[PDB]
């Protein structure tokens, strides 16, 4: 019912957004939120409803990279070339993983493929977080009312759906929102017009005299309360892209919060003095709160993937039909030929370019149980890039999930669904024709399945953790020994939410703009 409709991309909140370069931004707030992005954005909506409220992003608006609010536009701001401006941010993991995160007002839901799930419903009760269950359904259907979509038919996401099903990924689900077992119809952040609809949009929910945008501020520090016996976070340092500093503060009972991303909120933490004592005594950043976890516990679901070269066209498609079990979450895209690449959608540059059209079929490791860490490159430039490393199948539960979504993958490449786009009309796998590497011969050889699962692992793009709940914060999102700090991003939680996390963490944003409120009423 309350589904969002076709619409065009909604940019009324542009009445409040102003260039960082203008200093009479500066001052004090009830409230200031670094980073408007999946979560940020909802978060400083729903707390401008009462508050005064500064929300600062390094990014530009949308409008200015026109391709970002199309479907069809997915492909071209991967291919871009990263300039420093741009929406897509490239980074390479210490892994050898090429990655990107998103750099632009929105975040990474400007940028990224559209897929919308709400959370698994074990999620809640595996953090053992004091939820608020009828709110976090009731704030979901807000997001939904406002960006999410049934999509229509594609004939590809048909096609991947009934082999999902036919090679037993059970039971059909239909049409669901939910992270359930089994093969489903999910919902899209990009309508059936092709119009993309985002984090950004929903700032038209705040309250337009309460709310404040800055646009291209890049926050390089927090500030903290000189009394350190009550120690507090007092307000924040940023540039603008005339390079010229900014200063604003909270004031009261108010709160910074951070929602700067897996990446940037351990690094905005770090150089603040908020981190592992001895590490930024290393680096002689005075420690203005010693905590051995930031930065630490950091992730990226693997990525593993085929794909299928049909000897026919097959129509360019967004992901919308998911084949869920509780050891691999499958999906797959299908698009047109290309001989500049999108960058990261292969691990690395040095990847054959398709010369027709071709199925990306796709199988996520859950968890994952590997970690890694950010870690600071540049001790004082908050534009430099920090260091991360994932680890890769570190943890063999990851390489043996991996190894069943492979097989998986080869009962989908032999259910009749995918018979009509094999090459060659054979009895085996080896009828399609592959782009890059096929999968390995014999089932029974599963030291093949885990080489394959080494050597071709990919980022999902779902990367998480870094300032987790129970290390770095509390229950409540609060930076464990500081006052009036907060963190609300992707970097609060060790584990998936599910397949497709940017509706949980939508849905946090504002969840946890709620709690701050009732928590001062
Ligand atoms: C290519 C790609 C495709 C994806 N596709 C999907 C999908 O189809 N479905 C799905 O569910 N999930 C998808 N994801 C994952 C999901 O979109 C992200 O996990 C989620 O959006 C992250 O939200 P966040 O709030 O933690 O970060 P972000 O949305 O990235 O927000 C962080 C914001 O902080 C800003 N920022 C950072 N540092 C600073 C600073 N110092 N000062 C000021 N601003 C700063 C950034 O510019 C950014 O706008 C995709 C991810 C990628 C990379
Ligand atoms: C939803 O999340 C729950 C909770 O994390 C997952 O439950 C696990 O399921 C596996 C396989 O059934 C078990 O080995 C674990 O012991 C379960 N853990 C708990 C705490 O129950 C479940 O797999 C997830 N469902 C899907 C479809 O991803
Ligand atoms: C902000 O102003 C500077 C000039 O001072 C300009 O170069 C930059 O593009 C502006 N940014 C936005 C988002 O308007
Ligand atoms: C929340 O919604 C889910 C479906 O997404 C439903 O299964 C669950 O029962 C709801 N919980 C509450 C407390 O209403
Ligand atoms: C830190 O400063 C001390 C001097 O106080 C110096 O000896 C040391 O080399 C410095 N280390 C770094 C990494 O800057
Ligand atoms: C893999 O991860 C699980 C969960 O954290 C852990 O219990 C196990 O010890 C890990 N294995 C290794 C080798 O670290
Ligand atoms: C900074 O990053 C580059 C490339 O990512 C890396 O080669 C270099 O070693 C890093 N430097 C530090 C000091 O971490």
């Amino acid at each position: 019912h309350h589904l969002a409709n076709t619409s065009a991309h909604d940019f009324s909140y542009l009445k409040f957004v102003y260039n960082a370069t203008d200093t009479s931004l500066e001052g004090s707030y009830d409230y200031i939120v670094i980073g408007g992005g999946t979560s940020g954005c909802p978060l400083a909506a729903t707390l401008s409803e009462k508050y005064k409220v500064l929300l600062l992003e390094r990014g530009t608006i949308a409008t200015e990279y026109p391709n970002t609010l199309t479907a069809d536009g997915f492909a071209y701001n991967l291919q871009q070339q990263d300039d420093g401006k741009t929406p897509v941010e490239r980074f390479v993991s210490e892994d050898g993983i090429d990655n990107v995160r998103a750099r632009i007002l929105g975040g990474t839901t400007i940028i990224n493929a559209g897929v919308y799930a709400r959370a698994n419903i074990s999620f809640y009760s595996q953090t053992g977080i004091e939820w608020d269950l009828d709110l976090v359904n009731k704030t979901y259907e807000w997001v939904e009312d406002a960006i999410v979509v049934k999509p229509n038919n594609q004939s590809w996401q048909s096609v991947i759906g009934e082999g999902f099903l036919e090679a037993g990924i059970l039971p059909d689900n239909g049409f669901s929102l939910d992270h359930e077992a089994g093969t489903r119809l999910t919902g899209s952040t990009f309508d059936n017009n092709g119009t993309r609809h985002a984090a950004d949009e929903l700032l038209n929910k705040g309250d337009p005299n309460n709310l404040l945008v800055a646009v291209q501020a890049s926050v390089e520090k927090i500030l903290f309360s000189s009394n350190t016996s009550n120690l507090s976070a007092i307000g924040v340092i940023y540039t603008d892209s005339d390079g010229n500093s900014h200063q604003a503060f909270v004031r009261g009972n108010g709160e910074v919060i951070v929602s700067a991303g897996t990446i940037g909120t351990p690094q905005l933490l770090l150089l603040s003095g908020v981190g592992p004592e001895s590490y930024l005594s290393s680096l002689n950043i005075t420690v203005v709160q010693p905590n051995p976890y930031v930065g630490q516990f950091v992730y990226d679901n693997p990525r593993n993937f085929i794909n299928i070269l049909p000897p026919n066209p097959i129509e360019a498609s967004v992901v919308t039909v998911l084949g869920i079990r509780s050891d691999y979450y499958q999906v797959s895209l299908s698009s047109l030929p290309f001989s500049t690449p999108p960058f990261s959608l292969f691990p690395t540059t040095s990847y054959p370019l398709p010369n027709s059209t071709f199925a990306h079929i796709v199988s996520q490791v859950p968890g994952p149980l590997s970690h890694g860490s950010v870690t600071l490159n540049s001790s004082s430039d908050v534009r430099i890039a920090p260091n991360i490393k994932f680890n890769y199948y570190s943890n063999s539960t990851d390489l043996a999930n991996c190894v069943s979504g492979m097989k998986k993958l080869g009962d989908l490449l032999r259910t009749k669904a995918l018979e009509p786009y094999k090459a060659r009309d054979v009895l085996g796998i080896d009828g399609f024709n592959y782009l890059g590497v096929p999968l390995p011969e014999n089932q029974t050889d599963d030291a093949s399945f885990e080489t394959f699962c080494l050597d071709n692992v990919a980022s999902y793009w779902h990367y998480h953790g870094g300032s987790l709940v129970g290390k770095v914060l509390d229950d409540s999102f609060r930076v464990m020994g500081i006052k009036a700090l907060r963190v609300v991003d992707a970097s609060t939680f060790p584990y998936e939410p599910n397949s497709h996390p940017q509706g949980f963490y939508l849905m946090l944003g504002r969840y946890v703009g709620l709690q701050i409120l009732q928590e001062r009423s």
